[PDB]
């Protein structure tokens, strides 16, 4: 194996395939990159058992095939600290891998490309493409709203679900959830997949803010995402998720529209003097005006009051501020409606403007 | 006690003094600020017993003497949080202090003024003025040749030296050590002291851009500096502080020079492949030529050449790289002169073209 590449056609390359792989991974290959030629192109990826990334970079430079595996973070070290403009020349030499540019030279230790995790073949039964922008849209509106580490391994998860000619997500703790679908105008199978944790963010990092639409294919436990030269596939979570259906208040006829930023300073800064562990405020709607009040063990107390639009019932519901102040950060947007039933029932939110995305949160008692 | 300040004027008194790494109280009340209004001037401390942070602010508006003690960081988060050209207006009231602005009202817990630390009287011995910007020129030139936890506790401090009219730095580990001295324009007492690491650390946040000169007096056991309306107190470290005299390498008649840039990235590559723990690099210097080469014990290996200025006798000498890059990137010039004498010596590092700082390093046996 060897190749010759310009420093800057692989800095990239490298940094989208080391974005996988642990911590000591505590399998040490997993640390490694697994380099292959074959044809005119190079290939580097990365893996941590559950997620694979690869890249392909073409070699018009003379280049011969083979395939092994270095310590992935060291040889990107390497190469970004080369000088611009640097060629880097590669060859397998023994259990050693050699990086020769100017006059610097570096041998690195080799695993081999024999041992380096390979995922299974698996069978697409759903594709379809979209724009980069809005996979990042449906997983920035939903992503906050996954569980970290419970017991029910599916909520740590994001659900992706294709519907007629929508992509939809859905993201929930049990205690506040969230969903988003954007048409994509292509007409699809009804499927259903939760995409783990580190997989959301891979896909995440992948987006870059080029023309370079997103390619998907789903299988039966597998997603792969394919952007320009780079492919992820990850496993996915097998489980059931929760239906959104389901969750999303039944009866929730009194409305309350205010201003996104107003509310969310509002929130904000009654936060800072709820209970640091539980985060409880209390809401106070009357006729177009809320009233936040927060206080903690110490006894401190905060009031914030604001103007909004807001014609039903005098109510009083206790919230987990953090909830609340997650979604008003995700939702980016002048004007929020917030759809309330009662003190005991959980709340939507949602740009008063669209219905793309909509989040429901429990009340806290209090 | 009451005032009522606009938000812009209390958001940079605020922060300053709210010291950092102290985020872990000890005593409660040194997790508040002392509030006092006293002569058209309110006045705000942070301490945590070997330092102390005081900030004046003038107050115009209707105000009403007395003190008190709030939470620190909650004080600022209120303050911050607020609208920008919000009007913050203040009043004690029993054991509560009352924030409020617009429909916006907070209340904190309080400690007594009473109670809150004072650090005692003492009297200034040496005294002198200089720019910020000398300051932290002498702050960075040499803090990160400070010790952290060495038993020889005045080592992990920075020794502030008088002579003539300079002002020096000198912080040393016992294996490296940077000195670095600026002229100041007054003629100065022969006089050292060593400021812990907190104090530098506090010293160097209180430098603005501004020109606001430092006013600094330096007692018995203590250190001083005011910058505009703010005032920086510290303990002072008591020891003995060595010579940095002493150190310097008796007289090192070889002399290489070479591109700062070029030779600290060479270093930097190295590096990469040298052990983890003990850093050890080897530099051969030839006529004109320095090879350096790195190890690992997995042996792995780097070699970088580059051409340099020498002319005197061949030799093969071993550095902690990390010690060595530390002080290529503390010199942020053109080129670098290496002090050399045997492989079992000390060597010295300086800019070729300036002789304000210099950098001492013990060779390491490979
Ligand atoms: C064996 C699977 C058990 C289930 N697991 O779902 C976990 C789960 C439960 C509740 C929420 C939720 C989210 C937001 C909210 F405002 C109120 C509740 C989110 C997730 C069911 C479920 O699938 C239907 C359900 C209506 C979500 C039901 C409730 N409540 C359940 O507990
Ligand atoms: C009781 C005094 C303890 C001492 N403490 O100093 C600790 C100390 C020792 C060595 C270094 C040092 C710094 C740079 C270097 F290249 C080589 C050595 C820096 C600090 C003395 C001292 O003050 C004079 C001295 C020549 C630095 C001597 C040595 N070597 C000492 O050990």
């Amino acid at each position: 194996m060897k190749f010759t590449v310009e420093r800057e056609h692989l800095l990239k390359p490298l940094q989208q395939v080391s974005g996988p792989l642990g911590g000591r991974p505590t399998l040490p290959i997993l640390g490694n990159l697994l380099l292959q030629v074959a044809d005119g192109t190079l290939s580097l990826t990365g893996t941590d058992l559950e997620m694979e990334m690869v890249a392909r970079v073409a070699l018009v430079q003379p280049h011969e095939p083979g395939a092994t595996t270095v310590p992935a973070r060291k040889f990107f070290d390497i190469c970004r600290g080369l000088p611009e403009g640097a060629e880097i020349a590669v060859q397998l030499e023994g259990e050693r891998m050699l990086v020769r540019s100017g006059r610097s030279r570096f041998s690195l230790s080799t695993l081999p490309a024999a041992d380096f995790p390979n995922l299974d073949d698996w069978q697409s039964e759903v594709e379809f493409t979209l724009p980069q922008a809005t996979m990042k849209r449906l997983i920035e509106a939903t992503q906050f709203s996954m569980a970290h580490q419970d017991v029910r391994y599916y909520l740590n998860g994001m659900l992706f679900e294709t519907e007629g000619e929508e992509l939809r997500t859905v993201a929930t703790d049990g205690h506040r959830l969230a969903v988003c679908s954007m048409p994509i105008g292509q007409s699809l199978p009804s499927h259903s997949v939760i995409v783990p944790r580190k997989g959301v963010i891979e896909l995440m990092r992948m987006l870059d803010g080029g023309d370079n639409p997103l390619r998907v294919q789903i299988g039966s436990n597998n997603i792969r995402a394919h952007v320009g030269d780079f492919i992820f596939t990850s496993k996915l979570v097998d489980g059931r998720f929760p239906d959104y259906r389901r969750v999303l208040p039944k009866n929730p006829d009194k409305h309350l529209e205010a201003g996104c930023d107003l509310l969310k300073q509002a929130f904000a800064r009654a936060a800072i003097l709820s209970n640091e562990k539980f985060r409880g405020v209390r809401l106070y709607v009357s006729e177009n005006q809320l009233k936040i009040t927060a206080n903690n063990p110490e006894q401190e107390e905060a009031e914030e009051i604001l103007d909004v639009t807001y014609s039903g019932a005098e109510m009083e519901i206790g919230f987990n501020v953090s909830y609340v102040l997650d979604v008003l950060n995700a939702l980016k947007c002048e004007n929020v409606r917030m759809m309330l039933t009662d003190s005991v029932s959980s709340v939507q939110i949602e740009d008063a403007a669209s219905q793309s995305a909509a989040y429901v949160v429990m009340p806290m008692r209090l």
